[PDB]
């Protein structure tokens, strides 16, 4: 691997795409200036030179006939030789169409451009690609033109992928503001292709004015379940509406479908300023939506230009998508990370209409969730996008903390040396920027810990063994050594240096290979192998070097609940703590009911503490992924953090001696990939628990691989879920829906109980 890795982004553009235009209406919205403005901006932004130039080719007859009829193809071919009057006379026969003697030539190159990128991506020459092509395609049907489309580019490309590259399952995502009814028809009774379209509808009042554009059209025959319409029934939708639809509906379904290729009908008429869409999505949104789709199909992703009729807005939308293909860090979302009621209705309605067919959607119990006014959903100041640098911090001195009386205690020094070695083997170390380690100050520790607790541990640099054994027994599950203080100082100060590097723009994200852990340590006591809460301290340090009100998200996927972390921020609305953890109705460590789902924080901090408790089974990727789709990411998005810290305990990992759970290194990669679209990519991953040296070295290397931008890995089946996990997920939905609107899926109990 390495030199042979598929990393490039393919771009197809040919001057032929400008050679045809409307002859009888010089004001027609589908015009040459569309693609040439996209190309002009791609160069102005410096994105064009970063793409691999891929040549266009003419689609062949047998390729067209994967979708179209020979009678229709030959009619379209014959247009080359028609007069303007003949062309107009033929165009009249179709809904919203014009013709031009060069239309057929460019249409053939428009289809073939997608096939070229599919070739390059499935033969693993390139990571992904984007054709800047016109005419568009998603409205075209087997035997007729429609909606400025002659041939259905992506439908042909889907079947081409299956026939020539032996792809089994293709996902087509259609975020163009119109319904791509041509694609829906073509794959109506075909479960080898899953078609998702999100589009303006308003109860059929918006073109194409079809009953079948509604969420009730789920496909038929063998294809029933594999066609999904998300119709917006009010105009003015924003990024939070699209992003919530992707979180609550599309991504669960897509991860369950396990496609091998994603084709995107990338129309940008949903963007601010488009004269036909009437929506208000900011271009930045399509950096997010693109990043999301890189999760399924191991990043095998091909975008093709569909609609988009404001020239700047379309070009800005393409640039926002291209930056994500090129692996640039996501922007801060300009709008709020919260959906509106009409979006939640359309989303819930579509979930309900598809609920029988998708076991991921069946995660929802149903019944009414809250409709109280939610917490504020703020927006973050713009951070200028730059090439992503991943920081890495590690120092061998953090091995010196140890247990003299029990050589077999799981918090082994070698945890961080094995993790670092695996980074050096997989060459991740040389790809990262090496952040220097440093000691936290007493002043910095005072940001969360009492001067008593600080002074106690400070004396341990000198306390003798038998005192260290007594002291350890004053705490729940703690051992101590004469270096434990210095190690805990580095585990904090190294995360400070990382947070400083992130927030000053020296790096964009970072990984901190540190011990001892912190997320159990309290204001005033050590606990659960932790002395100082380096996660909480780092959040405060971030607030100290930026501004006191800087929003920070702490995600804790350690199998243990970080009680100390919960408490330090239980009244705080400037820091959001989300924890996934084993609980067993209170039996599992730390044996406190603080870790239950109904502990939503206290005071101004109500809603700013999310507990996802696991009971009754081996939990793994399927449950942790569903928790992220339905809880972690919706809430995090709505909170709109400016920095993400991860209490990264790999003790939920397969083969961990303490957790008993079966999260895989591939799962951890996808959890990391999810979080990378938050906080404009400002993620810092801090090691907590996890004690199987093999599983943690593999898991954290995968996390860093994601931070560095590599394609997400393959996964086991993510359905069915354990039923206790389903129950606990819905408990968090009910607990936190009054605070967070992105959670408010309202599907009736009737559908759950009708299966
Ligand atoms: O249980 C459940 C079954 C499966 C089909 C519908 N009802
Ligand atoms: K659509
Ligand atoms: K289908
Ligand atoms: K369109
Ligand atoms: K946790
Ligand atoms: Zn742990």
């Amino acid at each position: 691997q390495g030199k042979s890795k598929a990393t490039g982004t393919g771009l197809v553009y040919v001057d032929a795409f400008t050679r045809f235009h409307c002859l009888w209406d010089a004001s027609h919205p589908e015009c040459p200036a569309r693609v040439s403005t996209v190309m002009e901006m791609l160069e102005t932004e410096g994105l064009l030179g970063r793409c691999v130039q891929v040549e266009a080719r003419a689609v062949t007859e047998d390729e067209l006939l994967l979708v179209h009829t020979k009678e229709y193809v030959e009619l379209m071919k014959s247009t080359q030789n028609m007069t303007e009057e003949e062309l107009k006379t033929l165009a009249e026969k179709y809904d919203s169409v014009y013709l031009h003697p060069g239309f057929f030539s460019s249409a053939c190159l428009s289809v073939g451009s997608v096939l070229q990128l599919v070739d390059k991506v499935m033969t693993s020459q390139l990571r992904n690609g984007f054709s800047i092509n016109r005419p568009p395609g998603h409205h075209a049907q087997a035997d007729k033109m429609n909606g400025f489309c002659m041939f259905n580019n992506l439908a042909i490309a889907a079947r081409y992928a299956q026939k020539r590259h032996r792809v089994q399952r293709v996902l087509i995502v259609d975020w163009d503001v119109h319904h791509g009814q041509g694609i829906q028809y073509i794959f109506e009774e075909d479960p080898s292709v899953l078609y998702f379209s999100v589009h303006r509808y308003e109860d059929g009042s918006f073109w194409p004015h079809l009953k079948e554009s509604d969420s009730s059209s789920v496909g038929s025959g063998a294809g029933q379940g594999y066609n999904i319409n998300l119709p917006w029934n009010k105009v003015g939708m924003e990024s939070g509406d699209y992003i919530t639809a992707f979180q609550q509906l599309l991504l669960p379904v897509a991860y369950e479908f396990q496609p091998q290729l994603v084709l995107v009908a990338a129309g940008f008429d949903a963007v601010i300023g488009d004269p036909k869409g009437g929506m208000q999505v900011s271009p930045e949104c399509f950096s997010i939506l693109t990043h999301m789709l890189k999760g399924v199909a191991q990043g095998r992703l091909v975008l093709a230009l569909e609609g988009g009729y404001n020239l700047q807005s379309t070009a800005e939308g393409v640039c926002a998508s291209m930056r994500s293909l090129l692996g640039d860090p996501c922007p801060h979302l300009p709008s709020s990370g919260a959906p509106c009621e009409s979006a939640l209705k359309s989303i819930s309605k579509t979930i309900s209409d598809l609920y029988p067919f998708w076991k991921s959607l069946q995660t929802f119990e149903g019944g009414p969730l809250s409709e109280v006014s939610p917490l504020p959903a703020p927006v973050c100041a713009e951070v200028k996008v730059s090439s992503p640098i991943t920081g890495l911090v590690y120092d061998q001195r953090m091995m010196l903390h140890h247990n003299m009386w029990d050589s077999h205690h799981p918090e082994l020094p070698q945890r961080i040396s094995r993790i670092f070695s695996r980074h050096e083997e997989l060459r991740l170390l040389s790809r990262c920027h090496r952040i220097p380690a440093r000691l936290a100050t007493e002043e910095e520790l005072a940001l969360c810990h009492s001067s008593k607790h600080i002074s106690i541990i400070k004396s341990s640099e000198h306390m003798k063994p038998r005192d260290l054994n007594r002291l350890g027994d004053e705490y729940n599950s703690i051992f101590i050594s004469n270096e434990s203080y210095t190690c805990a100082l580095l585990a904090a100060g190294s995360c400070f240096n990382s947070a400083q590097a992130i927030l000053t723009g020296q790096v964009r994200n970072a990984v901190a290979i540190v011990r001892p852990p912190g997320h159990h340590a309290e204001k005033d006591t050590a606990c659960g192998f932790c002395f100082f809460n380096t996660a909480a301290l780092t959040a405060r340090y971030a607030q100290s070097i930026t501004r006191e009100s800087l929003r920070v998200l702490i995600v804790d996927w350690d199998v243990h609940h970080g009680n100390g972390t919960q408490h330090i921020f239980e009244e705080d609305d400037s820091v959001l703590y989300i924890s996934l953890h084993r609980y067993e109705d209170g039996a599992f460590f730390p044996n406190s009911e603080d870790a239950n789902y109904d502990k939503v924080g206290l005071g101004k901090g109500r809603g700013y503490n999310v507990n996802i408790p696991w009971n009754g089974g081996k939990m793994g990727d399927p449950e942790y992924m569903a928790a992220f789709h339905h809880l972690v990411m919706p809430i995090a998005r709505e909170f709109a953090p400016e920095l993400v810290l991860v209490s990264a305990g790999f003790d939920a990992a397969r083969g961990d001696p303490l957790g008993g759970f079966q999260v895989t290194p591939e799962g951890y990669a996808h959890l990391t990939h999810q979080l990378m679209s938050l906080a404009a990519g400002r993620v810092l991953i801090i090691l907590e628990g996890g004690y199987n040296l093999t599983s943690i070295s593999e898991s954290m290397s995968m996390c860093t691989s994601m931070l560095l931008g590599d394609s997400p890995p393959s996964l086991d089946h993510l359905t069915p879920l354990k039923t206790s996990a389903t129950v606990s997920i819905n408990n968090v939905l009910r607990a936190h829906a009054p605070f967070w609107s992105s959670l408010r899926v309202n599907i009736p109990e009737s559908l759950r109980l009708s299966l």
